[PDB]
């Protein structure tokens, strides 16, 4: 909407979309040669807040420092 690549909801909801981490995580590296640095950061800025509330179980977009320091 705002740009091409779209916002980090975009990709960030799709991403959610899948079924499993283990088999996402493959279309992570798939993907992230797929498109291009202007897709991809849609889609590593994406792909860390679903990894942020996996390490806090659910909670994603408030992760702290301290949290994000131990997952990387």
């Amino acid at each position: 909407m705002s740009e091409k690549p779209l916002t980090k909801t975009d990709y960030l909801m799709r991403l959610r979309r899948c079924q499993t981490i283990d088999t996402l995580e493959r279309v992570i590296e798939k993907n992230k040669y797929e498109l291009s640095d202007n897709e991809l950061a849609v889609f590593y800025s994406a792909a860390d807040h679903r990894l942020a509330e996996l390490t806090m179980n659910k909670l994603y977009d408030k992760i702290p420092s301290s949290v994000w320091k131990f997952i990387r």
